[PDB]
């Protein structure tokens, strides 16, 4: 039977038309470039202003560059004519301008749902590249992972806290990070705290102590938008020195370049589930 040679995506902004096995493929979620990697899909352009460490070697001249996660290079975009443009919640405002030039997906994670929605994600990437199998194992994997941690989530509560410029916000159940509990199963300091705030709730040091979490998680995004690490001279001070967490030295500094800059890869995906992993073990 002679089918469509496109695929029709319904994605969170609208729905895209795509070449199956698209040659030109730019991404501005590092999250997908990480997935591309993975499965050995050729990427043409992503923004190289800031790329993950991990992820360096996307930063030669082999790749185009279109810009920053912010401020994607237009003219750029528009000489490359690309067959498929993926991007997540920064270029969510610029999806317009994005589809005017080439079949742009939304293809950030929904964390309301966030294992269904990487899930499909990963899934699309690997009907779109013919790496339905690829993708399929590597997901396996995944969820081995998600076993080993969720049985030792047990007694044990956490926070999760992004430092920046000397301030800290936190996130919750449902939110850009709230994979640590809705996922590996670790309880909440604080069950009723409700985040859907990209760089999370601000919350005062006092907070933290009261909450007094045996588990504090910390994200340093100084360190990737900055390039300059704060999270520690910004978190070890004396009221957070009340709390069980860095009693009992389980105050755990995630990686901004797989939690921060990227997230909801294969490979990023996985990488946090060890950082959590070896933090709770
Ligand atoms: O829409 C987003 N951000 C808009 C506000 C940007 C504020 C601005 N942020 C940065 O410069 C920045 C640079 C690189 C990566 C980031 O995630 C940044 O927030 C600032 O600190 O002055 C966004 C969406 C999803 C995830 C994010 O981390 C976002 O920042
Ligand atoms: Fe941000």
């Amino acid at each position: 039977t002679e089918q469509a040679e496109e695929m029709t995506i319904k994605h969170q902004l609208g729905e895209a038309k795509v070449k199956k096995n698209p040659e030109k493929v730019v991404v501005f979620d590092f999250g997908v470039l990480d997935t591309l990697d993975k499965l050995g899909v050729k990427v043409t352009a992503l923004p190289q202003m800031n790329v993950p460490k991990y992820l360096e070697k996307y930063k030669s001249s082999d790749y185009q560059n279109v810009g920053s996660l912010m401020e994607p290079d237009f003219e750029k975009l528009s000489e490359i004519k690309p067959d498929v443009i993926f991007i997540s919640g920064r270029q969510a405002n610029l999806y317009d301008k994005l589809k005017e030039i080439g079949p742009t997906v939304y293809i950030g994670i929904d964390t309301q749902h966030y294992w269904d929605s990487f899930t499909n994600n990963m899934k699309l990437i690997g009907q779109m590249f013919g790496k339905e199998k690829e993708v399929d194992e590597e997901l396996a994997n995944i969820e081995k992972q998600i076993e080993e941690v969720k049985t030792k989530a047990a007694d044990k509560k956490a926070l999760i806290i992004l430092t920046t410029g000397g301030k800290v916000s936190a996130y919750g159940k449902g939110s850009r990070f709230g994979l640590i509990h809705d996922v590996l199963g670790v309880p909440a300091a604080d069950p009723n705290l409700k985040v859907t705030n990209p760089h999370g709730q601000s919350v005062s040091f006092e907070y933290i102590a009261e909450k007094n979490p045996d588990y504090l998680f910390v994200i340093d995004r100084d360190a990737v938008v900055e390039g300059k690490p704060t999270a520690k001279q910004t978190i070890e001070n004396a009221l957070v020195k009340k709390t069980k967490a860095y009693q009992n030295g389980h105050i755990v500094y995630l990686d901004p370049n797989y939690w921060y800059l990227s997230g909801g890869g294969l490979t990023s995906v996985s990488e946090m589930i060890k950082q959590v992993e070896e933090g709770l073990k």
